[PDB]
């Protein structure tokens, strides 16, 4: 198998090694319902050509640490899948409500924090290089809508945020000169979010190659928002056009997701978004059973097998 070029039809499968340890099995979605390794299944049955993996610095249970990422990255590479590495710059989940720097970094001067962040990114990419994996894209942060490593990298501290960002960018470029560096926010439907962040970076010499978005639009149906999930998607399409024109940077949809039992709608969402001016789309943890971890329900598998959602990718 060889890696594809062009549009990235992606899956984030960071949980996969934990799931495997927990004894989860996955199956082909056809008349045979044959047990299969999950990445191979996504490649051969769901038209996936790309894998995204989150990185945590000093995680409690080891999962998403450098060592874990290497195992999953090597597996993707073996299967001829392109890789995105997503640095959270945290020991746990980094999202718009929680951008907590690693415990071990909290006593560091600002200059030493930048060095710690730089060294972590270089450590992880160097190891990858060593084992024959060159990622195509790297995120400096994950859904950093308010900034990162709050409050040090808050948008309210735009010089510090930009310097931490740039420490990330430079680190990626050091090891992987061709890797596209992504700044990734949530709420791809919200232009203001993007304007705030990217005007900040512009005003401060912030470096990045690509704008990343999350698109999880189902809340708009559930909450009875006029226009439903479809208006959220169209607002995201408009945002994509907006940020391309304003910043002249390409866009990736780094996370997409709908409820696992909204298989048809989710198929239409992906089909619709695949014509937008984006370089790819990554389904977030497609393989996660309904109820996983805290009650997570935005996978696109049922009975341990893909629904029709990723038929959009085939």
């Amino acid at each position: 198998v060889v890696k594809e070029e062009g549009f990235a039809r992606g899956a984030d499968v960071s949980w996969l090694t934990q799931m495997e340890a927990e004894g989860l099995k996955f199956y082909t979605p056809d008349e045979n319902r044959q047990e299969m390794e999950c990445m191979d299944l996504l490649r051969d049955y769901c038209g996936v050509n790309s894998i995204r993996l989150r990185v945590w610095v000093n995680p409690k249970d080891g999962w998403n640490n450098m060592n874990d990422v290497i195992v999953k990255a090597k597996r993707a590479e073996r299967l001829g899948l392109r890789t995105m590495i997503d640095f959270h710059f945290s020991d746990t989940w980094a999202d718009p409500g929680h951008q907590e720097m690693p415990e071990a970094w909290k006593e560091l001067s600002f200059d030493d924090l930048k060095i710690a962040l730089s060294e972590h990114v270089k450590s992880v990419l160097t190891a990858l290089k060593a084992v024959g994996v060159t990622p195509e894209w790297v995120q400096v942060g994950n859904e950093t809508t308010p900034g990162m490593m709050l409050p040090v990298g808050s948008v309210d501290n735009p010089e510090q945020l930009t310097a931490l960002n740039n420490a990330g960018y430079d680190a990626v470029k050091a090891i992987c000169p061709d890797a596209k560096v992504i700044v990734h926010l949530d709420a791809g439907n919200d232009q203001w979010v993007y304007n705030r962040m990217f005007d900040i970076l512009q005003a401060n010499g912030g470096k990045y190659d690509m704008i990343g978005m999350s698109l999880y639009p189902y809340w708009a149906e559930q909450e009875g928002k006029t226009g439903g999930w479809l208006k959220v998607a169209d607002d995201c399409i408009a945002n994509i056009k907006h940020v391309k024109q304003k910043y002249n940077k390409p866009v990736m949809i780094c996370e997409i997701g709908m409820p696992y039992d909204q298989a048809e709608a989710c198929k239409q969402l992906i089909t619709k978004m695949m014509q937008a001016d984006v370089e790819g789309i990554f389904y977030w943890e497609p393989q996660a059973p309904n109820g996983y971890n805290d009650g997570y329900n935005l996978g696109c598998f049922d009975n341990n097998a893909p629904t029709i959602a990723l038929d959009a990718f085939k």
